[PDB]
């Protein structure tokens, strides 16, 4: 039986949390229909049994059954791909890095207390780049259908949308038609609904960092 340890909601240890790296792994298992047991970890009060298997406190960690817990959502989703090849979620190498700078540009903008430091323009630039790729190779990152790159980016765009809307009243411009089509499609997938954090918990996860 496959098991995964993921972040719990801040202040709510029995509730699924908002780690986008955790969600990437959960989405992968859900989309590949792999049965798994989810273990919720309060990352501000990690249980000792967990530190024994993840001594650096890394979350998520994945146990494919083969008697070992592995970290790093990149590595984990590759291991899952190898163990459960169908449906294939392989993203072509040429598209692997589509949207790679979006999350970091988002977190900088989110935490920016200077409305004119160019952190917004940076984010738009990356969003613009994503909009161009989907315009040419939509609807997903590999046209159709869904692949690993989508399951990595979707959780991050969810953070961007919810957090920027809440903390800065900022929205992805309507002009970016393909991106809006993209997030609408991805966020409404059964797997995404099942594995996403309630928005209040995502907001709670970011609030201390904003302040
Ligand atoms: O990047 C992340 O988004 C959430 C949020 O809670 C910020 O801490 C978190 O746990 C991640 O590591």
């Amino acid at each position: 039986g496959v098991e995964v340890c993921v972040k719990a909601a801040v202040g709510h240890p029995d509730t699924l949390g908002d780690s986008p790296f955790s969600q990437r792994v959960l989405l992968t298992l859900e989309e590949k229909k792999v049965p798994y047991e989810m273990k919720l970890i309060d990352v501000q009060n990690k249980p000792d049994w967990f530190l024994k298997i993840s001594p650096e406190g890394k979350v998520p960690v994945f146990n494919g059954g083969d008697g070992k817990w592995i970290p790093d959502s990149d590595v984990i989703t590759q291991v899952i791909e190898e163990k459960y090849p169908t449906p294939s979620l392989v993203t072509p190498p040429e598209y692997a890095s589509v949207g790679s700078k979006i999350f970091s540009c988002f977190t900088t903008f989110l935490k920016s207390k200077d409305p004119n430091d160019g952190s917004e323009k940076a984010l738009l630039t990356e969003l613009q780049a994503l909009e161009e790729h989907l315009k040419a190779h939509g609807p997903f990152i590999n046209g159709q259908n869904i692949s690993a790159a989508d399951l990595s980016l979707a959780p991050k765009l969810y953070h961007l949308q919810v957090a920027l809307e809440h903390f800065k009243g900022w929205k992805i411009p309507e002009d970016l038609t393909n991106v809006h089509a993209y997030t609408e499609a991805l966020f409404s997938r059964e797997s995404f609904i099942k594995t996403k954090a309630a928005k209040e918990h995502l907001i709670a996860g970011w609030a201390p960092k904003v302040n």
